[PDB]
């Protein structure tokens, strides 16, 4: 919803449409670090975030901030580099703001991926982690990307989210994820979004666990209320690129933007999964 | 508080004292389907919210959205077709906001009905859940209804708000709901007030259950600080339209507008028991 | 963040600096009933929140509403009598308001104390409690006195917060509350800064406990983050004001404002060992 109208949108479609050869039938917005996946684009039309009417300009590099229509690996992806936080400021509806166009670009199906602490002590830095489901600890708030008045163009009132991320996609993912075989288990998890931006205290990891939550982190659960809200399919992962200190003791164990391989070798690692699980995504005329 | 000054409070109740013959004793607020029990009144003077100088508008019908001024039963009541929620854009301070102008109508007591999903597994639709207590997920955040400065006209900087719910009358109202020997048992319970419109996945479920509370909903836990705040004695229910679903498994069970009598038969439940209530709300005088 | 701009902060360290003799090294701010340390202060010289050019005003009186320089044993302290709160309606970027001055100011310790509910039962009026750790539970929200863009002037985008509160200080402080050989003894804990004006149900009690909270009350977390983010050593104590009401019963025991001995005598239990507790603060200059 808020600041924006649904022409707004449409204007933002309608500029992008009459802009890009591209018709993405797949939206992914990655986390960071998992910008890189970006490059196995091909016939990449890149665009500024800048030059597209409606959409929020990030806030300074920036040129981590840019939407790049492609091809990955059957599917016409749009993809972002660089998704909004609140922790930044806009309110939600700039999160949520680009899933809402990517739908009117006729998307259908939107991939989420980012970086989060994992909660879960079963859990190492370099892990993916598929989201199953979410809590949403700001949406509890009042901090839900629907807040205002519901735009029944876009769907209902009080759209569900028991069914956020597909279980079609999550069997699929899983599949594959032992079809080729692999390094560590595909994790699979609650990911709590917490807004907002110092990390938690020890106090607040605690809470999150006994909350249930497996993954912390800080951008998904809005673009997949607004996707869900639209009907995208959603599914997503997060790249554990810490395990979050559930514990007292000294100088200590984070985060994401300083391991080796396990910064870039995951990325890679969930950047090329997600290419190959491309190939599960339902084309999508009906189309068998 | 915000955006409204006391002059602005007085103002709605003055042209609202000086535009109808009723003095009300009682508010009632109701939730999605029992707007119906605006039908009890008796010499009902309707106002489109409107009409009245300050009342939030609603946001389309809206038609659901009215202010009857009746006579439930006993007792002059103020009712209130189509509360205003959160998740639809106000804030707070126009959710609590006809509460502050029922008490500077004189109102004393208000009593608030809604809808929602039941958490406790002992638990089925139909069921009214009698509100014992709240968990005020917004308020923990800021999103209280008394956030900014505090006006002594109406209450303390610091109300409390254990007692947000009279004992008296939780007190009468079980009692009741036995003297007319009943269908199920009349339920009691934690209400949480989560904000904000998505409904929850299953790992949100799953917290607001340990967190401890029984129905979650999403109006409420506004009108009661507003309502304690001022002084009005409070209690009210919760028709359980819905059986949270706890736990994981496919395409299932939810939600309010969508069930047969038990959307319309509980909703006749508890607004008889509502009407009948009236008779337990200790006359105003001192009365005796 | 937001509302200010860097020089905003300049100007405001800028016109504090140039008009005052004294540059301080440590910031304390008060909570209830704590202003009194002002007294300890010697040199004073005080400054209306008011006269300051960016200073949030208070909300009334107000006259609990000052930053008077000191020197308290030791110590060059510049100390806030009157912190703001977001229930009374700033931002918190008001309220780390004062905190990014003191930085600016030199200041690179910061002592805040509150007054705040006791939660865990081994706890009892007029307990001190020294913070241990803290819950943010309007940080989960949004509500971070850092959300909006980030100035690296100040520090880093995602500050930590597992370390908020100093091992040194806390052991320093733990020692010293021996060494003076004490009444009861110097608790320690986690506290919740729960936002937001009424006290909690029995069943937000509750749940504040199962998230693991020892005191709850409604400052200090904003002042750590914008504090912690800048780099000053944070310490604190709460004053429990209150053993909050777990349980079901009655007319019962609440609250700060209304006890005797255990308001005034508490208080300057705190205020002494605050003072006291300078003589730990590590002197500036690298300084042995
Ligand atoms: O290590 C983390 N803790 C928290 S709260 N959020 C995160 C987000 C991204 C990467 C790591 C983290
Ligand atoms: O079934 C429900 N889940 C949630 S979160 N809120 C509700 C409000 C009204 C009716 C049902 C529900
Ligand atoms: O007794 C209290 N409950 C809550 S929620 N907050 C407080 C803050 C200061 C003093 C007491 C309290």
């Amino acid at each position: 919803e808020n600041g924006y109208t649904y022409e707004d949108y449409k204007n933002t479609a309608e500029w992008l449409l009459s802009h890009t050869k591209h018709r993405p039938q797949v939206a992914i917005i990655c986390g960071s670090g998992l910008g890189g996946l970006t490059d196995k684009l091909t016939q990449a039309q890149i665009f500024d975030y800048s030059e597209i009417p409606n959409f929020p300009r990030s806030t300074v590099p920036g040129h981590a901030g840019r939407l790049v229509f492609g091809f990955l690996n059957g599917r016409a992806c749009v993809m972002m580099q660089g998704r909004f936080h609140m922790y930044e400021g806009y309110p939600l509806w700039k999160v949520t703001f680009p899933v809402r166009v990517f739908h009117l670009l006729g998307v259908d199906t939107l991939v989420v991926t980012n970086a989060a602490g994992g909660l879960n002590p079963k859990f190492e830095v370099g892990d993916i982690m598929l989201i199953r489901d979410h809590i949403n600890l700001p949406g509890f708030s009042g901090q839900n990307p629907l807040r205002g008045p519901n735009d029944e163009r876009f769907g209902d009132r009080f759209p569900a989210m028991s069914d956020a991320y597909d279980r079609t996609m999550r069997q699929r993912a899983l599949s594959t994820w032992k079809q080729m075989g692999e390094q560590r288990e595909l994790q699979e998890g609650t990911y709590v979004m917490v807004a907002g931006p110092s990390f938690e205290t020890v106090a607040e990891c605690r809470v999150l666990q006994k909350l249930g939550a497996d993954a912390v982190g800080m951008s998904t659960v809005p673009e997949v209320i607004v996707a869900r809200h639209c009907g995208l399919r959603v599914f997503g992962f997060s790249l554990i690129t810490n395990k979050v200190i559930m514990d007292y003791e000294s100088l200590e164990k984070a985060n994401h933007e300083e391991v080796l391989a396990a910064g870039k070798q995951a990325a890679q690692k969930l950047e090329q999964f997600v290419s190959i699980l491309m190939a599960s995504i339902p084309l999508p005329d009906k189309a068998s």
